[PDB]
């Protein structure tokens, strides 16, 4: 559908000689999706007039007005290209050359020289929201993302979701925390830890250095949910920023599940795990 | 033939496990025509060894050996891709991935990611030659060029010809100069100058301002020709760096043809026309 490369010449009428009066012109450029339009003046000589009424050449993308050349030389009222490059907002540029009843001086329009582009989904805004979570691709006509280590990309293309499963603890004490802990946990994962001891034992939690999950003033923790689920009972969802007091279960099997929302900065939390007979 | 882009992935084998002992793997890259690889890594950590000799990863472009990096930070002997670029030379790249019969660690491999991007023949050397004569216009996957008012395109798709055949005098005197004097006169030129008069009047020639038109110290002028032909006789071919001796015709008719080779910056010549009966 977009077999070959868009680029093409934009001339006044009858270049290289004078336009004409009454003149009424325009080029719509299109370009594939994921591509853009570069647009420059190899030549640029018209009549000067306020606000470039009567003869200008606009450069319109969208509802935006990019340009409106007059003149040979800018002013504080028109502007004149020179070598200035225009690129396009989106695949799409129109160009619209006019010309009013009279020129004085025998003006010799316009040549332009135009060319599809590769947008750059991936660049670097300095300030701005970036496409991927993690890292980001680009390729020409569009891009693509990908996660770190311990990270599959989720279901939407862009968020990494944490491998944060898939942990068993058989071991009479020891540590399990929020994915990257202290460091703020990740979005849309789904965690679950898994505590198995023997029939003996029972299993003691202890909320240890810092607790900070995503909290809604009036509903209590919608955003982010860690849920401990024992055999006796269940606790929680556990959701605000102070350490939750000890859990002293009676079994010897605790699931944690940890899940998580698509926004937020909160540090996370830490469990030590203990266990008596 | 190439309707899709060109981009993609490549892990070391187990990726991101473990790589294993006497390995050897590659890709081969290829891009479309006016088009390069550009290829980073998202991960690197391997064998740090002399020249990388036990473990590496080769970045060869044709004849070329762009990179062969291992470890995980550069030494003097050794580099470590971090966050560079690497750009193919030409529309393809091999990479090779080797490993040797042991690894002391549990070395992760790599992963890096590739993309095809256009070639812009159109660049700003700062010092080499430029494709085109005098306007060089980039696009994906090629490039084209175009000159100024008063040139049209050489057959060879780069040189910028003179429009400078076309001139009729019948005037009783006048100038007459190679194209753009007194600055350097274009190339693959073919420029025809006529001056005709009424049957009564004789024709006087002066070189008058500069005369500096290639030449060879043993052929006389075999790059560009300065041909006079009257009316009686024909005079040239001129050329060297000083003025031409005037000439006086017999006739009212006087056609002098001016031809140019690929090359050169020489100034060219300027002739004032006179006339008497
Ligand atoms: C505009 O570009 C041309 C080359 O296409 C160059 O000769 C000229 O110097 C440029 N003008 C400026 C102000 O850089
Ligand atoms: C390398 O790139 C990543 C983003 O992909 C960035 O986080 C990291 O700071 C970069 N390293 C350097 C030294 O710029
Ligand atoms: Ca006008
Ligand atoms: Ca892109
Ligand atoms: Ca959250
Ligand atoms: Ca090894
Ligand atoms: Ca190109
Ligand atoms: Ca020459």
């Amino acid at each position: 559908k977009w077999p070959e490369p868009v680029f093409g010449r934009l001339v006044s009428p009858g270049f290289p000689e004078k336009y004409g009066n009454h003149q009424d012109r325009s080029w719509t450029l299109t370009a594939p999706p994921g591509f853009r339009l570069r647009l420059y003046f190899t030549h640029f000589n018209l009549e000067l007039s306020y606000r470039c009424e009567y003869d200008f050449v606009k450069l319109t993308s969208g509802t935006k007005v990019l340009a409106t050349l007059c003149g040979q030389e800018s002013t504080d009222t028109e502007r004149a290209p020179g070598n200035d490059t225009f690129y396009s907002l989106g695949p799409s540029l129109k160009v619209t050359f006019h010309s009013d009843y009279s020129n004085e001086k025998p003006f010799t329009g316009f040549e332009a020289f135009y060319a599809a582009e590769d947008v750059d989904e991936c660049r670097t805004s300095l300030g701005d929201s970036v496409p991927c979570d993690h890292y980001c691709h680009n390729y020409l006509g569009g891009y693509y993302c990908s996660c770190r280590v311990g990270y599959i990309l989720h279901q939407n293309k862009h968020t990494c979701s944490a491998l944060c499963s898939g942990q068993v603890f058989t071991g009479r004490s020891g540590f399990l925390s929020s994915p990257e802990y202290p460091q703020p946990y990740p979005k849309l994962s789904s965690c679950a830890y898994n505590i198995r001891l023997e029939e003996g034992f029972s299993i003691t939690l202890d909320f240890v250095e810092s607790f900070d999950v995503e909290m809604h003033p009036e509903a209590q923790c919608p955003y982010d949910s860690l849920k401990i689920q024992t055999d006796k009972r269940e606790y929680g969802p556990f959701c605000g920023k102070t350490l939750p007091p000890r859990i002293e279960t009676d079994s010897n099997k605790v699931t944690i599940t940890f899940t998580t929302d698509e926004s937020g900065n909160h540090t996370g939390w830490k469990i030590h795990y203990t266990s008596t007979a």
